[PDB]
């Protein structure tokens, strides 16, 4: 296959796979078939993914984005793409506007007592029969969507659609049900827009109405939100608890000492995904990088953690060191596109992990981690199951 293909079904959890791990050595930059089946280009390594991120050549803009390569069938995800370059411009400028003050210092440590209450709420269901226990969709999943939740402004009877329709919302070469999710989560999330545009609460929605007249917007954006850290959060909590597992006495020290579980969460979010964690961009213009020239209108495909294994930059990177220092990780990205809710991420993985051992020493894989599974055809992807023992 030349170029070489993505979709080379789904690798093990927590390993780097050949195709990703050969690709890297070969060059920094290389044309790929993605898994929509168009071609693309994949960054690998640290210092282009760095530079690419400060080209303002790179952008969710198109000439005919109905008809421009694909990374994967998805039509939530084309949403974040117009056809005017200007447009693009002040469309990105404006929404850093809006959701930058939302994830404030101040406020991420404002809402930590209830973030750290929540967990606590959640891990009384998760154990409330003992185990054996499905820590993905019983701790991780209902812990990601509850913080969510409280911060955008979802009130308690409407959350429990919302995992089923973005689950839908999320799915690969399906645009019919992709449409179905999107009709019910954005007609959910502007009525309740309209709602706090005359009650306003203390939340994201009721703020974002001082700024967007319109309910009819605050649906996507919301919706965006949302999407952004649900699974994004979920699955680090289920990867990262069966790092912990494998090595205890590195979660044994993470434990005893704040400042060392800071670090573990960084090397978590630096390894546990080990590749495929794609966004796209397009080329406005010609760019070159690396010894080849992306071409305008150009499919490029971001890899935020394929980078973390780049051995010029990472000694050993397939080695879990939670004292791994410095840890330049790209886990979030960088620059103007930098990950606006990483301060809450960071605060519900520590939360999660501190809670779940302190309260579960014993916690341990009911099979052996060779059995996970990853969900296929899904945007966002995290596992099926992670069953678990105590
Ligand atoms: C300007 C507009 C207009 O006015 C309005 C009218 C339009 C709004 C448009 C809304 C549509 C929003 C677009 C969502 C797409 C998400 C794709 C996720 C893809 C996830 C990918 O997954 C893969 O999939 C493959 C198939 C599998 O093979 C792979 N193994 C793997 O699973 C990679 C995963 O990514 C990360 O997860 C973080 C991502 O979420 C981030 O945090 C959000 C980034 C982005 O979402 C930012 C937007 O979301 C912010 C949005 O808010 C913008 C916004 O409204 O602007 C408003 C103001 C974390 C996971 O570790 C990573 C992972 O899994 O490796
Ligand atoms: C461990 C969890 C997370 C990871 C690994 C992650 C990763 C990323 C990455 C790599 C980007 C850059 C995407 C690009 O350049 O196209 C990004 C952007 C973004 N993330 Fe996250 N994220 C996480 C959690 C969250 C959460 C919890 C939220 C919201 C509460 C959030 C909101 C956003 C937003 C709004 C953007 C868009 C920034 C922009 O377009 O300039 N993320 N994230």
């Amino acid at each position: 296959t030349a170029p070489p293909s993505l979709k080379a079904e789904v690798p093990p959890v927590l390993r780097l796979s050949p195709l990703l791990r050969e690709l890297q050595s070969r060059a920094p930059v290389c044309k790929v078939r993605t898994p929509a089946g168009d071609e693309g280009w994949l960054v690998t390594r640290h210092t282009e993914l760095k530079q690419l991120l400060h080209d303002d050549r790179l952008a969710r803009a198109h000439a005919d984005p109905a008809n421009a390569p694909r990374y994967v069938h998805n039509p939530f995800l084309d949403l974040l793409v117009v056809d005017d370059f200007d447009l693009a411009r002040t469309l990105h400028a404006e929404m850093r506007s809006l959701f930058t003050p939302q994830f404030s210092a101040r406020r991420v440590m404002d809402l930590t007592p209830r973030v750290e209450a929540l967990a606590e709420g959640v891990l009384a269901h998760f154990v409330a029969q003992g185990p054996p226990a499905d820590l993905h969709n019983d701790f991780s999943l209902p812990f990601s969507l509850s913080v969510l939740c409280a911060l955008i402004g979802v009130p308690a009877e409407e959350q429990g659609k919302l995992i089923a329709a973005l689950t839908k919302l999320g799915e690969l070469d399906d645009p019919a049900r992709v449409q179905e999710g999107q009709d019910e989560l954005f007609g959910l999330l502007s009525g309740l827009a309209r709602r706090k545009r005359i009650t306003p609460e203390d939340d994201v929605i009721s703020r974002l109405c001082l700024k967007v007249p319109s309910d009819e917007r605050i649906g996507p954006i919301a919706s965006g939100l949302l999407f952004a850290g649900l699974d994004s959060v979920a699955s680090h909590i289920d990867l990262g608890t069966v790092l912990f597992i494998q090595h205890p006495d590195q979660l044994a020290a993470a434990l005893a000492d704040e400042k060392l579980m800071r670090g573990a969460v960084e090397e978590i979010l630096r390894s546990a995904k080990a590749g495929g964690s794609v966004l796209p961009r397009y080329a406005t213009a010609d760019v070159p990088i690396g010894d080849v020239t992306i071409r305008a209108g150009d499919l490029v495909l971001l890899d935020f953690t394929l980078v973390n294994f780049d051995r010029t930059v990472f000694d050993e990177p397939e080695l879990f060191d939670i004292r791994r220092a410095p840890n330049p990780h790209l886990t979030f990205g960088h620059g103007m596109w930098h990950c606006i809710g990483a301060p809450l991420a960071r605060v519900n993985l520590r939360t999660a992990y501190t809670l779940l051992f302190t309260r579960l020493p014993g916690l341990r894989l009911v099979r052996p981690v060779e059995e996970l599974r990853v969900l296929s055809g899904q945007l966002s992807a995290g596992l099926t199951e992670l069953p678990v023992t105590w």
